[PDB]
């Protein structure tokens, strides 16, 4: 019986497994419960406490993945399994995971919390590209990741009702955010140092912990990967979630708000899952049926006016994107894509792609996309248009939501760090021509490189160890800079003058001034005007 | 006759004429000045199309320029040369409708490429007659046949109450082609080919000849064209019947008067009074537009120039097409707040906004927010410098190099041999501030061969480059082609096509070929500016 495994926390015993870091070994918790099972009754319901329980606790194991959509278009293929569950599907899957240095730090050791995207209708924290191992042995972190309830079990709202008001998804990260103050300790983690990271619709909640009040007593520093609360996708109205929920219930046969929601809890998960996808207003790609709504009370306004006039004073944030934001999606919905050949398309192909891509735009405003994205030296050519198509996708979605963002905490009071990530994975098995697609720098982030037996290159290695240590250094100061380390080129703070971002990639930190600041103007400043005509 | 040179004795078929023997840096040339070439178009003429000249008896001395055609005067910079270049060098009248002829000296023994010269000025303004429109020197040095013609300008050439006979409209473009058809049937007189006309001209003179090629009976009058930042597309050169309608019956009004009626009060108008009113007329504050111009009659041009240009037949058809560097700097003087000549002109974002809506006076206010979210640099949107530059830019692009984009781009598509550029030079004589770049109209004076000149005080590089430039215009006279057929040696000049958009730099350095003609910001103004102003 190892003592270093075993951990009291407020809920009772637990045991954790030592593991095996290239490095040395490490001591791992998983799977320990923070909730009561949102099963039969408390399904679509907010997170209550787990109970206290009896004897030792065995958390050397991961947990069930919260019930969700299992994706199929390349069935076997590694490049989309490793993102599809790992574990069981299950109702029961609110547990956490933490993961700390063998032995246990004798002082208090800063926090990272990651919250895992899938458009916040998938994703588990027990995927292999977010195992803590790498950072609690190499950068003694400690580090902890939560299962979230994702889809109709998240998200479906009837706004305004009881027994289905919403964001249950997003309470179920805070609660775990409450159980890492009251019990990080016991790790020796220090909870008056905790870091939100998370990628895609995993910043996009770090993003809404940042404007929903109760959730800010419960971290200090954020990082934002490729994701932001505001944007198109990552938010709906209290009407549109609404007719969603409405015409699910249709869809599988279902006071009128109470009844509804009780003939949906009738329902095996798998029938919910079944007709996830067949309530979207229109033909799309990056939306997603059930993500968080503007309740007036997780969040008090949209994220647009939220982050437009929040006080940001003593708030640091580090955001970024990857360079190819946009190619990974269009495999999924738009005609002429696909990773087994090149996606050479036409204008033809190009003109409809981008009503999908941009699902909301008005014909005029569809135009001025095009308009915009052509190159009209070479307006017919297949490699432009192609690789225009993905900048639509990802400047729409990410890359101008993320400046848009950056700018207004940093004019607010907020400390801002912005990159890109422009390294592609050699271990990557999509094809050149989607680039550094959407997701592809968290592999980097969490160490993955230091396993000799993944067969990245040294100099990817090497190139680990530094984003690791960015991270860690801003986890632990809000500055992502080595704090005594000379040389190396510094990392500016992003700001409304200069717009300094730098860009991660095998050479040394390079410095750059605005962040797609032309385009982003015309999605940002232009395009909302333009709408607005109709 | 007796005691006269007899090399400047010549019959034209209005009757005899005596010229003058000038002297250019290289040698003798012959000019005939003051030829008339239509009845003055005076009293009950005034506003009408111009009839042919009736013979005269005896020799007609044409040795001097005759009456600058009755025309609104600048009184923004009196005294400075970079302004008074361009203004009356001549008496003023309404009896101007007289032409100019410089020849070698003696005249050819062959038959020689005619080159004919139509001034700019906006439709309101300008004289064959003005220092910088010289033909000695391309007469002398290529052995070319130079005509400059006056034509009616402002409310004489171009208000119309269209519809009516009394005052059809275009009667300045139907000068024009009066003094073709004069070209037509007595050049050969001094040497001239009439089988070989080239139409070049600058600003509003390049749009003048736009129309020519868009009009029917003008067709066979000519064989090429060069259109110097100008086309008869574009928000300026055209207004429709509507409009012309409106600002006649509008400056009838301001002037203290059915169509008849009106008409007949107005001719009984002093021409000064029309003059002093003509700016009044406009419907918004703005700058790069003229308040009587061609108009849209369904008759000289028988639909748009857009129109006209997006459906046509161009087969057969040359033309040379360029622009200036700094097209619009020029008019930001004359109009928007915080520009000068006398310094730097540094405007706030403010007055970057205030310019956008007089430059673009015909936009809705979203269709500005566009424009100026477009030109706005997002790295340093409040940068005085930036702002300042991007105001020329805005002016420039809207008036001059997008209708030239777009001219370039049609012709070249349905079948016309374009050749385009883009001149780069700044004159080392310039009396405008530097910020101005390379302004609207400064290269007309290299194209003429000003700078041969040696009391004009140009240099070494400028000289050589004069001539280059001179030879690229006349070799495109003579073939349809602006390259040298000997100097293949030389960087050859490409022609403009849709599917690789080249054009060449003009400037001390040889040609350098580029592609694209500001093809993304031209893409805004041409492509998507229709479609959102039509909502
Ligand atoms: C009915 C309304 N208009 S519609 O065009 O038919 C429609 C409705 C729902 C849609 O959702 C789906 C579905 Cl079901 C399957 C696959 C992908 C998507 N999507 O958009 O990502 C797509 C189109
Ligand atoms: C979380 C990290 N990420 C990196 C690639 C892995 C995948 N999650 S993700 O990036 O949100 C994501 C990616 C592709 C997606 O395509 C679909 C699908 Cl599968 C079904 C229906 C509709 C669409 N669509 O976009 O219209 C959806 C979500
Ligand atoms: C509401 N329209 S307005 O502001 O009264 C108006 C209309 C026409 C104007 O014409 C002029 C005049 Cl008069 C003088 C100088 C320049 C111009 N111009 O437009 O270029 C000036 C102001
Ligand atoms: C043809 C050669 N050109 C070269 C610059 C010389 C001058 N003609 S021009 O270029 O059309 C021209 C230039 C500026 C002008 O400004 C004025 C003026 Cl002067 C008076 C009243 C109103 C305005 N305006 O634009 O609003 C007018 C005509
Ligand atoms: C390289 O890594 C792979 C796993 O991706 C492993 O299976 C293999 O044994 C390693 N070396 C090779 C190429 O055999
Ligand atoms: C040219 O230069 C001379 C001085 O060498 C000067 O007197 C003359 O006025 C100048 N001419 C012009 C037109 O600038
Ligand atoms: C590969 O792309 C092409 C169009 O460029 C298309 O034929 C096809 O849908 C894609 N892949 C396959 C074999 O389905
Ligand atoms: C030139 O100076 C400033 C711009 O630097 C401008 O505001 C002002 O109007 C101009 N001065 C004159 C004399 O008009």
């Amino acid at each position: 019986e190892d003592p270093q495994l075993l951990v009291r926390v407020r809920g009772g015993q637990l045991r954790g497994i030592r593991l095996k870091a290239p490095g040395g070994p490490v001591s791992a918790f998983l799977g320990i419960p923070f909730a009561e099972p949102p099963v039969g009754s408390r399904r679509f319901m907010p997170p209550e406490p787990k109970r206290p329980w009896s004897g030792v606790l065995d958390a050397t194991t991961f947990q069930n993945v919260c019930y969700q959509y299992v994706d199929t278009l390349y069935p076997g293929f590694e490049g989309t399994e490793m993102w599809n569950p790992n574990r069981e599907l299950s109702e029961d899957c609110l547990y956490l995971n933490v993961w700390t240095p063998y032995p246990r730090p004798a002082s208090p050791t800063p926090v990272l919390i990651w919250i895992y995207g899938g458009g916040f209708y998938s994703g588990a924290a027990s995927l292999d590209v977010y195992d803590g191992r790498f950072l609690a042995q190499v950068e003694g972190a400690v580090l902890v990741s939560m299962n979230y309830r994702v889809g109709t079990f998240g998200f479906l709202a009837l706004p305004g009702s009881r027994e289905a008001p919403g964001n249950v998804g997003l309470l179920d990260q805070r609660l775990a955010l409450q159980w890492v103050q009251e019990n990080i300790a016991a790790f020796g983690g220090d909870p008056m140092s905790v870091t939100l990271f998370g990628e895609s619709a995993g910043a996009a909640s770090v993003g809404m912990h940042i404007l929903s009040l109760p959730s800010r007593s419960l971290f200090h520093r954020a990082v934002l990967q490729s994701g932001t609360p505001n944007g198109p996708w990552a938010t709906v109205s209290a009407g549109e979630a609404r007719r969603r929920a409405t015409l699910l219930a249709r869809l599988v046969g279902c006071g009128n708000d109470t009844e509804l929601i009780a003939c949906l809890r009738t329902r095996p998960a798998q029938d919910l899952v079944d007709h996830e996808w067949h309530v979207l207003p229109q033909e799309s790609i990056f939306r997603f049926s059930f993500v968080p709504v503007v309740d007036g009370d997780f969040l008090s306004d949209t994220p647009e006016a939220l982050i437009n006039t929040g006080d940001f004073q003593d708030l640091q944030v580090l955001v970024g994107v990857v360079k190819d934001e946009g190619s990974y999606f269009l495999v999924y919905g738009v005609p002429g894509f696909s990773k087994d050949n090149e996606s050479l398309i036409s204008r033809a192909q190009f003109l409809a792609g981008v009503r999908i891509g941009v699902p909301q735009a008005s014909d005029l405003a569809a135009e001025a996309v095009v308009l915009h994205y052509t190159d009209w030296l070479h307006p017919e050519d297949p490699t432009h248009l192609r690789d225009a198509m993905s900048a639509v996708v990802g400047d729409h979605n990410v890359v101008c939501p993320v400046a848009q963002l950056a700018g207004r905490l940093a004019a607010q009071g907020a400390r801002v760090y912005a990159y890109i990530f422009e390294h592609r994975a050699s271990t990557l098995t999509w094809p050149l021509w989607m680039g550094v697609p959407h997701g592809y720098e968290i592999e980097f982030i969490f160490g993955l490189p230091l396993d000799p037996s993944l067969n990245y290159t040294t100099e990817e290695r090497i190139f680990a160890q530094r984003l690791m240590k960015y991270w860690t250094n801003f986890a632990r100061t809000g500055d992502p800079n080595d704090p005594r380390d000379s040389k190396s080129p510094q990392w500016p703070p992003y700001t409304t003058a200069a717009q300094q971002y730098v860009s991660l990639n095998l050479k040394p930190l390079e410095v750059r001034r605005g962040l797609r600041a032309q385009t982003c103007a015309f999605w940002n400043r232009f395009l909302p005007k333009l709408l607005s005509a109709t």
